[PDB]
């Protein structure tokens, strides 16, 4: 299907390599020209997952940072739709990890979501901010936690994630973890040092938000 009146981003999102290159190798200018979504060749590149037509227009060297008018940078794209060679690629020419779109999310809040085991690594070897907040202040640990990606817990805490950061509705990870009763993600939690008295803009410790014996199983675990 055609996703772009602009013939370099059709060829490019299609896997149309041979093509591209004779096209854009006959005119530099389109390796950089936008289209409707204000998106160059290098945009939907990310967004099928074409790798080697990725490497050749970092090898010819557009920018990597150019954001389209929702604010995705070729890493939110790569990040989001799981391409890790083409994220790993994108690194390799020093894409900025901690971009945000126009919904205040990096790339790390689009591979949490998405359980992006391998990029959500990358992007926080890379220099990635684990901690980075959206537009509601919410965190990929927030997601991960509510969600219940135990995986990526892991992750986000080897890489010296946070566990009291507060959404506006004045959450934490833990708070999300015990009202989605997810029970490992809350003792993992509380065994790394999130708190069980804080509350959030409804008077609510994560203990009360929490349901069944999970409530107070965190209580004897911190206490007793």
């Amino acid at each position: 299907g055609c996703v772009s009146n602009l013939m370099v981003c059709n060829l490019a999102y299609s896997g149309k390599l041979e093509e591209l290159k004779e096209s854009i190798l006959a005119d530099k200018s389109l390796a950089t020209r936008t289209d409707q979504d204000s998106r160059t060749a290098l945009h939907w590149a990310c967004s099928a997952g074409h790798t080697e037509i990725v490497e050749f227009l970092l090898q010819l060297g557009v920018p990597v940072n150019d954001k389209d008018d929702a604010g995705w940078s070729p890493l939110h794209i790569a990040a989001s739709a799981g391409r890790d060679e083409i994220v790993k690629a994108l690194l390799g020419k020093g894409a900025q990890v901690n971009a945000v779109n126009q919904n205040g999310c990096t790339p790390l809040h689009y591979a949490a979501s998405k359980n992006r085991h391998e990029i959500a690594v990358m992007l926080l070897e890379g220099g990635a901010n684990p901690d980075a907040k959206d537009h509601y202040e919410a965190t990929a640990m927030h997601r991960a936690a509510a969600k219940g990606n135990l995986k990526m817990i892991h992750i986000l805490l080897y890489y010296k994630a946070s566990t009291n950061i507060q959404d506006t509705e004045g959450n934490t990870p833990l708070h999300l973890a015990c009202d989605e009763e997810r029970v490992e993600e809350a003792k993992l939690l509380v065994s790394q040092g999130a708190s069980i008295y804080i509350e959030n803009k409804e008077e609510k410790t994560p203990l009360q938000v929490a349901k069944g014996g999970l409530g107070l199983i965190l209580k004897r675990m911190v206490e007793g």
